[PDB]
Formats: C-alpha cells, structure tokens, sequence
C-alpha cells in the first residue's frame, strides 16, 4: 500500500516521486525501461569513443526557466553559455545572404509586415488558459496554408518554413498553424525567441541531473511496463506487463501523450479526451547526430533540403566534428546512409560523413514520439483538460505543459502542480 | 461671375482648377506669390551655378502614391530611381553598426517587440474615418513618452527618434505620437515603409509637372493674395488685397493650413474647427541643402545630433559635393553659418562646408508652414473637419489629407474629392 505510485521515470516522474517522499508519503516509481531520465537520453557517442553526447537536449535558458535553474543550483550542476554560429551555409535562393539572418534588405518590407501577422495571431492565445478555450479554430489550419496567406517573399518564406519543420518535427501540410503560434506565445511572444532562447546548455549533459533526482528516490522498479491503472476499488490499482500489479491512493502518470493509448483505463478517461489520445500527436521529429570531417567550427546550414537545419554541434577532434541535423521520421530515412550522405552535400559538398548517432523516438514503445506536436484540429477540441486528473489519477510531462510545452522546465512545472494536489488535498 | 474659384497655385489649386476646366466649367486661378507650385520649390541653386536643386521634395513613390504616377503618365514626365546609399557614419553609439539598418544583434528581440507595439497602435487607425472620432486620445501624447512606453535600448530608440524628428520636423518633446502612427498607417502600416517611400524622383524639378498643369488653366492671376471669403450672397465673394474683389458659385481654397488665419471667412467657419487654424500645426522642418568638399559618394548619417539625418542629395562635381540635412526651425538656427559648420563636424569631421540653400517655409507669410505637422492634441479633437467643405467653401490641401498627409500626393487626393464634390453638387 503506497501513498502515491509515479508511473515513468523521466524528469516528471523523477520530481514528482522525491517531491512526495519529502512530505512524508510512500512513493514508489514504475519505470518500463532499462535506465531514468526518458527523453532526456545523455549516452556515448556510437560514432566517437569516449564522447558523451546529447541525444535527447540539454539546451536551457535561466531566466525563462526557473524550476530547471533551481534543480541546477539544488545539486550544483554547473551551466556554460551555448555555442554561437560564425559560419554560414545556406540554401535559400540566388539573392539570400550567408549569415545570422539571411534575409535580404528587398524583403524588409513584407518581413516587417508579417511579423505583425503572426505577433497578432499568437498574441490572442493565453498560456494559462487552453488551445481549446480560446475560439482559437480558425488557427488551427495546416502550416503551409497559413503561410500562403502571409504571401512571404522567397528566401522568408523558406527560412520561416525550415526552421517550423525543425522546431515541430512535422512537415508544413501536417503542421497546425495554432501549434506553431503557440510555439511563440510560449517564448514570450516572439518569433525569434523560439531560435534565441537557447542560452545555456548543460555542461556536463542530462545524465548528472536525472541520477541526483534518483538518489532522493527511495523505491524505483526499472523493466516495469505499466499496461493498465484501476481506481474502481476505494484504492486505485497498477498492473504491469509481468503479471504483478502495485496498489496506491492516488496515481501519477508521467508517461509521453502517445503511450497513454497503451495502457487500460478504468473507468475510462474523459469522452473529450478519449479520441485524440487514440490518434496521437503528429510528432514525428528527428534528430541525427553527423560525424563528419572537413567541417569547420560553428557551421550554420539553414536551407530547403530534406533536411531544413544542419548546424555545429561539437568538436570530436582537430578534423573530426559532430553535426546536427533536425528533420521528421516520416520523410526523411535514417537507415539509409546514401541518402544521409545526399542531405549533407546539399549545403556542403566538401564535408564527408564518416557516420551517424541518433534514436528512432516514434520506433520506440515507451514513446512513440519524441517532443508533443498536435495534427490538424486535435488541440482546438481537447489540449488543457489532457494534463488534468481525472479522479485520483494525474497526468504530466512535457506533452501536457501550456506554459513551456517540450521543454524540461514543462516537465518540471507540470510535475509540480500534481504534487500539490495529492498534498492540500 | 465664375463657375469655382480656386484660391492657392500649388498641386492641389492646380489639379483643382484644371479638372473643373478640364469638366467644362469657368475657373479662375489666384496665386498670391510670384510663382506657381508653392512648397514644390525646384530651382537652380545659389551655391553651384546651373545646378538645379529641389528647395521642397521631389522624393516619390509610385506604388505609395498611385496619383502622382498618374500625372507622371499623363504628361510624360519622367523620374528617376532613388540616390541609393553606401557610404554610412551613424552616430548611435559603439554598440550600432555601420550600416542602412544599423540597429545590432542583441536588440533584434528587442525590435521585434516594439515593432509589434508600434504596428498594432498604427493599425487602430482607420484613415478614412478621420483621428478626431476613433477614440485615440491615448495615442496623441508627446512622443518621448511614447516611445518611453515601449523601453527601447540605445539603438534602436535613438535610430526611431531620429527619423521622427525628419518626418514630423518637430522634437520628440513637440512631435505627438498620433501623428508618428498616423504616418506609418499612410505608409500601408510600416515603419520601413516611411523611408523607404524615397524611391524615384523628379528628373527635371517638380518645375516640370507644376507648368505642365499650369498651361491647362486658362484664368491664372500672379501676385493675388486672397483677403477674405464671403458666401453669404446669392453667389461667393472673394476679396484680394489687391484688385478686389472675384465671384464664384463656388469657391476652393488650396492656400497651406497655417494661412487660413489671415483669410476672413463670412459666415465664421465652424465652431470645430476655429481652435485648430488659428494656432496652426506645430510642424517646423526644415530642410537645409549644404554645399561640401571632400565628402563621400553616399553617404548616411543617422545619430543623435540638432541634424538627425544627414545624408547624400546630389554629385556637384569629382570633389564638390550637394548634402541635405533635416531638422526643426526652432530647435536650429539655419542663418549661423557657424552652426552649420559644427553640425555637418558631429558626423562628418573630415567635410569642409562652402556654403548652404535653404527657405524658412515658417517666416514665409505665404505658407507659415512646411508640411503638416500637428501640436499634442490637436487631431484627436480635430481633424477630418478641417478638410471637409464649410458651405460653397471647399477646403483641400496636403495639410488636410487623411490618405496620404504631407505629401504631394495629399494635394492631388484632395484636389480630386472638391472637384468631384462641387461637379456633382
Ligand atoms: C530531439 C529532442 C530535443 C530536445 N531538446 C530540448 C531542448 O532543447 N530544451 C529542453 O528543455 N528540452 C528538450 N527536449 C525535451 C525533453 O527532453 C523532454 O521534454 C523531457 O525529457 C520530458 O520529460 P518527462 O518526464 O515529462 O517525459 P519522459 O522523459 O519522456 O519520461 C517518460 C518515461 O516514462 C517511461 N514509460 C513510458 N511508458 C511507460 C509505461 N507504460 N510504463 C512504465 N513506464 C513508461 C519511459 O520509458 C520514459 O522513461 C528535447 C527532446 C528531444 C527528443
Ligand atoms: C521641405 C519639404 C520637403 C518635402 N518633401 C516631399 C517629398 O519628399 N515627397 C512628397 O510627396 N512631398 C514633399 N513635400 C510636401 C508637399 O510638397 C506639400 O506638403 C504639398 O504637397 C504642397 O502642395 P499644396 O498644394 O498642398 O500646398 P501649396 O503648394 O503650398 O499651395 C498653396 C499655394 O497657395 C498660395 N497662397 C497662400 N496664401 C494665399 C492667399 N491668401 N491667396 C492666394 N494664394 C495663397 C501659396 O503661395 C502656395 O503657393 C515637401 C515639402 C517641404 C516643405
Ligand atoms: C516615424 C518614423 C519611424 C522611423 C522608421 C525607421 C525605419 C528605418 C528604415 C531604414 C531601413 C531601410 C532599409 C533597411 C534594410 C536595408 O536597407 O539594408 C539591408 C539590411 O536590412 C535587412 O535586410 C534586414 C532587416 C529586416 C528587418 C525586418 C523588421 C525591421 C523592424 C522595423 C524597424 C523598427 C525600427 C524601430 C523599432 C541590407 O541591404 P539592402 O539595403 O540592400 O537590403
Ligand atoms: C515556429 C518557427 C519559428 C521560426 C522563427 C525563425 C527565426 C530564426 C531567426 C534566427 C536568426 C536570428 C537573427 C538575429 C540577428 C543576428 O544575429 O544576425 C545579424 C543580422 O540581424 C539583425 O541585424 C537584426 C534585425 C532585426 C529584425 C527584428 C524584426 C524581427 C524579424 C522577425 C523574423 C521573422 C521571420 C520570417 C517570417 C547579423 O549581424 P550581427 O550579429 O552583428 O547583428
């Protein structure tokens, strides 16, 4: 008889879990793989020996990001300015610049005009509130028809549309155009502050502050796939893969949105929440790690390719670098190295891959999907009622936070506000 | 006893009598100076012999201004593009680059949130419904408070409050920040749009397009200035200093804004408007063309000195060279040769300075004005009003134009609205 049961281990089940155990409470932890943290996947390099490298993201920004600087200064985990870029690459046409922003003086003019446009648009949606509450339907068209109707000139048209496929992992006909409004609602109303913000990286990688979240952690139970919660009885009861099943007053699920569909629910969940659940989130971003040589320091390739950003990582050697490239699952394919090979001498031809380090997300069955990314018409039904409870079970993650959705600040606030539930109630 | 009498033998008088002649009906012209076209001043200039120089504006745009292109066609007139820009010695701090946008990096979130401010308060503003009755009274307030409201860093603040003090002709403590909105919703809702509405140029003076009209106007009269107007008759009397007195069914006064206090009205125009044009418009640009040597081929020069904006007119010679400088009449003393001479130094320290061509339009009685510039308050009390016919008196001008204010343009939108109004009334 547990207090509290936190279904999965990442950085909303690690706070959730060690928050509850400090007020006095009987946690115990049911994480369905093989190691803690989740998304937030710090392991070696499978191209380079003796190289730790972030497969899921450590990037962070201190002041847009409290909680995750009070985690930070808690265990003394240290953080260094992120890289900035000197190098320019890109794709975007015969008359756009190689630099910072390659936007070129003719365009000022319709730019200027279109970022009104979509400040406007963006300036309606209220974080505090939901994507659903809003009269915010006429928003949620697909990406590319609502950047039509700017009528964007072409080197900003394709520089907006790039990086909207980096940042949603979705092409622009399956990409919400209230999700990526949403995206600059969530970053203090700017279309700039969604590149911008990435301020601060983690120093020593994700891997040092998922294990100090761990050791506050009494009773973790790794390898244990929770296939059903039931909060019929007056105690709500967990089953898992392996026969057993654990019992507790109340349940936190901190499991991604497209895992959710997996597990049995009883009673079932709400009948406005049921549907897009079953769907899932049209998140199909993909992140590859190139190691590459010829490649010099700080490289910027932001074009129109089958992959829309290839940019620096990190130094491997004096020849050897690493370069990430962001694109989506459905399109682009990974498993073929020809085609990796194709996707970087489109914008640079002397640069030769020696290999490559990712992880298939939507291929994996504890998530399916890697950052939360709504399909045409799924968040304007159903979005803030997603990550609320429903009896005694909580919902969190990054999936479900309003304020900073993909983010590990979200994963963290989201987390927060279930522990104290449980607690003054 | 004539069919309409128009009084002033500028753009808009000479639009307003040739289309009226051009209708079928009998027009008289009065002109109290000793030339026609009025603020468009294209002579030769007094410090180059044979050198012909614009003392007004010749600066147009043909997709801003579609009515100015329209004479342009009809006569055969031709223009030339703008005297592009390479050269730049900005005076915004070390932080600002040398550059035409020379607001840096670290201030682009920073733009962007005040262009937004900027843009939304611009696009309140409806231009055919007039400032006096929308309900901007929060809005027509000093304009160093204004863009105190948005928090701008160095650059960006002071690169804004430079090309306002141009614009209006007035000092951020004079200049309202209506009228600063007021401009950038005439300019298609943009802040680029404003500067760059600089695009091509009379070829020959506004001297070309001011005869062209003029010789399709049969009744002109030279040195003719109009003392009163009187309608309470069967027919409109119109008093001259001079040669008094004309008749006219109806009755068209072009003459500037300002000019309107000399001119007796019987009946007493409207109790509305009787605040605003006995005080006039604050507006006091002033245009200074100053004779160099040893000066760059284009330069630009934006800072924080009594000559905002400092740049490029014409190519006297190899080594001589023709600037222009914007400033207000009473925040510089355009007679002291002196100032000139430190004026020019603050942004170009290696330019010796021959001599100087200016006309104070604010001593002038026949204008008592430059182009329109309003006093805090003043249009959002009053404003369509003033351009709108008090009886058979028609009132039209630049001064009074909602579409395009300041700007010959405004003298031709005007011109055609009387013109329609008295021929189809
Ligand atoms: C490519 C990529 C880039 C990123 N970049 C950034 C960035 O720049 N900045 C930033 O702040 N964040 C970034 N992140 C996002 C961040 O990593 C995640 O949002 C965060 O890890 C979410 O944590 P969570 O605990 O809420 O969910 P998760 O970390 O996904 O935790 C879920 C855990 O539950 C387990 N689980 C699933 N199903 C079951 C089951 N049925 N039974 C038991 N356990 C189960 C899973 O194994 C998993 O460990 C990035 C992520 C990715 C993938
Ligand atoms: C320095 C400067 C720069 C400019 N730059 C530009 C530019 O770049 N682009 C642009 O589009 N526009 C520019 N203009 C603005 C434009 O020239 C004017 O605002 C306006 O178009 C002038 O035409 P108007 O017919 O409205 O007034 P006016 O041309 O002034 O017509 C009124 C005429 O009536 C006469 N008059 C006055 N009183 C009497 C009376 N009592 N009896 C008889 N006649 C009288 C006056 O002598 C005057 O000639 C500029 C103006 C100035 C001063
Ligand atoms: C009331 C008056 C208000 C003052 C208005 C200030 C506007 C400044 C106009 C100066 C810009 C003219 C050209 C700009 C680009 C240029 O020429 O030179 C360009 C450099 O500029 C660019 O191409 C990128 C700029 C994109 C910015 C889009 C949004 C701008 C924000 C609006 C401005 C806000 C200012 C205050 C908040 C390069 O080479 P070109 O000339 O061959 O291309
Ligand atoms: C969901 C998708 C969201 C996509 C957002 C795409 C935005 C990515 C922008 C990344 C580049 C940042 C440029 C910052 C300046 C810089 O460092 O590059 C600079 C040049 O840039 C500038 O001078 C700033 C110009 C000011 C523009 C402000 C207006 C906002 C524009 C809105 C953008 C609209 C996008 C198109 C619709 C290089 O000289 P510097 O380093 O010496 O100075």
């Amino acid at each position: 008889m547990y207090d509290a049961i936190v279904v999965g281990g990442g950085f909303s089940g690690l706070k959730a879990a060690r928050d509850l155990t400090n007020a006095g409470k009987k946690v115990l932890l049911l994480e369905g793989g093989e190691r803690l943290g989740g998304r937030a996947y710090s392991r070696e390099s499978r191209n380079v020996p003796g190289l730790r490298v972030e497969i899921g993201g450590a990037y962070l920004h201190r002041k847009h990001h409290p909680r995750l600087a009070a985690e930070l200064d808690r265990y003394g985990i240290p953080t260094a300015a992120a890289s900035e870029f000197t190098s320019f690459r890109h794709r975007l046409g015969p008359t756009a610049v190689d630099q910072a922003f390659p936007i070129p003086g003719s365009e000022a003019v319709a730019v200027e005009a279109a970022t009104y446009t979509l400040l406007r648009d963006a300036h309606r949606i209220d974080l505090e509130k939901g994507l659903e509450n809003q009269d915010l339907e006429d928003l949620d068209i697909p990406l590319n028809e609502y950047v039509d109707k700017l009528d964007l000139p072409p080197v900003s048209r394709q520089f907006l549309l790039a990086w909207a496929w980096n940042m949603l992992g979705q092409p622009a006909d399956q990409a919400s155009a209230l999700w990526m409004l949403q995206l600059v609602a969530a970053h203090h109303y700017s279309i700039l502050g969604v590149v911008l913000s990435l301020d601060e990286v983690f120093s020593n990688g994700s891997a040092d502050l998922v294990d100090a979240m761990s050791q506050e952690i009494p009773e973790i139970r790794l390898q244990t796939v929770v296939t059903g919660i039931d909060q019929s009885g007056d105690v709500v009861n967990v089953t898992v893969k392996d026969g057993h099943a654990f019992q507790a007053h109340s349940v936190i699920v901190a499991t991604p949105m497209n895992t959710w569909r997996r597990i049995v629910f009883t009673p079932a969940l709400p009948e406005r929440r049921r549907s897009v659940i079953e769907e899932g989130h049209g998140g199909q971003g993909l992140k590859i790690l190139i190691h590459v040589r010829g490649a010099e320091a700080g490289i910027e390739c932001v074009g129109d390719g089958i992959f829309p950003t290839l940019y620096d990582y990190c130094e491997v050697s004096e020849s050897e670098r690493l370069l990430v490239a962001f694109t989506d699952s459905g399109s682009f394919d990974p498993t073929d190295i020809g085609a990796v090979k194709d996707a970087v001498l489109y914008y640079l031809p002397e640069v030769e891959v020696l290999g490559i380090d990712y992880h298939d997300w939507i291929a994996d069955p504890l998530f399916e999907g890697p950052w939360v990314a709504p399909r045409v018409g799924q968040f304007s039904r159903v979005h803030k009622e997603l990550g609320e409870p429903a009896g005694r079970i909580h919902f969190v993650g990054s999936d479900v936070s309003l304020e900073f959705p993909g983010y590990i600040e979200g994963a963290l606030e989201t987390a927060e506000c279930a522990v104290n539930a449980i607690l003054h109630s």
